[PDB]
């Protein structure tokens, strides 16, 4: 019964993020309370490790805001990973087109707009507006990463549920832009993330579907090379 030993059970229960998260749950907390929460927990003050001087004395993996109607839904992540590894043995060609296929089959359709900023006002102000858009129902979920010990750059993630829905992608872009964010957004679908389609790529696939630059907002399909 090796699976029950200390050695094994130690390795078995590891995750990359084992930390508490700072959360505003709109489904559960009145919208009117957001501003005291935003004020108490800004991402430029809240540290990854709960350093002296932070609002938090415990390490924090993420700061998150959940809108009403937020529910977990993955499709069939198991089937997907099975199907994905079946293609490596296939010899078959692997394109952004083939991953799109996989995700449609397995109902793993969600994804995120990512953007990064350096700690300080612009990060706090952008976060605040994005949080506010979650709580109103214009966005479903957003997270922002807490502050690293040394300078660093922090990310904001804005989730949408279906990446093949051009219009839901753009509405999330519109919402981010209406909060006054001027920087580059890049849209990474959860499939890429689940199938480990990271930056330095084995299959040399681009880990980014869309990008959005403030010119206005021009949204480029990095798959078909076409302005949405």
């Amino acid at each position: 019964e090796d699976g029950f030993t200390a050695e094994h059970l130690a390795a078995e229960a590891m995750a990359a993020d084992m930390d508490p998260w700072l959360v505003f749950d709109a489904r559960t907390t009145p919208a009117t309370e957001l501003d005291a929460w935003l004020a108490k927990y800004p991402p430029s003050q809240v540290t990854r490790y709960g350093d002296p001087g932070s609002p938090n004395s415990e390490p924090v993996g993420w700061i998150a805001v959940y809108g009403q109607g937020y529910s977990p839904n993955s499709g069939d992540v198991q089937g997907l990973q099975a199907a994905w590894e079946a293609l490596q043995t296939s010899g078959r060609p692997i394109t952004p087109g083939t991953l799109r296929q996989l995700a449609i089959t397995h109902h793993v359709l969600s994804g995120k707009w990512l953007m990064h900023l350096a700690p300080g006002f612009k990060l706090d102000h952008a976060w605040a507006g994005i949080a506010r858009a979650v709580v109103e129902g214009r966005l479903q979920v957003a997270k922002v990463s807490p502050r690293a010990k040394e300078g660093g750059r922090q990310v904001i993630c804005v989730y949408t549920d279906d990446f093949t829905d051009r219009l839901g992608v753009l509405e999330a872009d519109s919402a981010i832009r209406a909060a006054g964010i001027k920087c580059l957004l890049t849209y990474k679908p959860d499939v890429y993330t689940y199938l480990g389609i990271y930056r330095a790529n084995r299959w040399h696939l681009c880990p980014t579907l869309y990008e959005s630059r403030f010119q206005g907002s021009r949204v480029l399909d990095r798959a078909n090379n076409v302005e949405l």
